[PDB]
């Protein structure tokens, strides 16, 4: 692995891959799926967002989103309200319980990933990788 | 950005995000979508793969995959064959043309991303980021 020249793009891929695999593994015992968790974190950040805008942010099939949003409402984690800047549409936001669920999860997974991801590079120091990864964003 | 302590997980996220955004931007002028490209690269690597296995590898709604696979067949990029280790199922593989399309794209995007992603950290040296990113995989 350290004897092969793998281009950054693929490495970022492989690592994101791993990151998600760990995520699924951490949510495996909980009554919620990785996808449901992602949809909650995305609606949260935006406070209120349209399903279509949410559809664009997640890069997902609209059909699967609709069923997804309905499942989330059934779980009492999401609710729909009229869109002010419109009238033919709605917005979806988290219900109080949904918000709590999203925070219980966000905290736990965030505490297991950091460890697992940093489990062996710590010496080289997460701060350095983080530093260089920032130089890629602007 | 360099004055805020953003945890690795989110940074990897934000960066993968960026990476995909560039991808969409590079394929924007071509008659193909990022999702179609991903499905082609995934089938390729595996040589031959079942739709369900492909469904698992991509983490996508089966419904959107089915329509996706049909669209790809219409474009002449993918073809279905009987699954040997089964008999009630099929495998999907790329057609010769599909293979070429996947290579024309893989080469171009791979040549624009490397540059764009490395556009400003080059000094710090992509090799270092790549090194540390590897220490995260095992
Ligand atoms: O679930 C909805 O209310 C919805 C509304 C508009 C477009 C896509 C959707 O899933
Ligand atoms: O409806 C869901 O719970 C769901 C969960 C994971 C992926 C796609 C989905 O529609
Ligand atoms: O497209 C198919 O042939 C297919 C077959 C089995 C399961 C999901 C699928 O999309
Ligand atoms: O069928 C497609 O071309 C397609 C493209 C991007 C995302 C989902 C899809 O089904």
């Amino acid at each position: 692995l350290f004897n092969e020249i793998i281009p950054l793009g693929r490495l970022i891929h492989m690592v994101n891959q791993k990151k998600d695999r760990l995520l699924n593994e951490y949510l495996s015992p909980l009554d919620i799926t990785a996808a449901q968790f992602k949809v909650l974190c995305s609606i949260r950040c935006a406070a209120c967002i349209t399903p279509v805008e949410l559809k664009k942010v997640l890069s997902v099939d609209l059909g699967a989103l609709t069923r997804m949003l309905d499942r989330l409402v059934c779980k009492g984690w999401v609710e729909r309200l009229p869109n002010p800047n419109d009238k033919r549409g709605v917005l979806v936001k988290l219900t109080t319980g949904g918000a709590a669920i999203c925070e219980q999860c966000h905290q736990l997974v965030g505490q297991d990933l950091h460890q697992e991801l940093t489990k062996n590079l710590t010496a080289d120091e997460v701060a350095t990788l983080e530093y260089l990864l920032k130089k890629v964003l602007p």
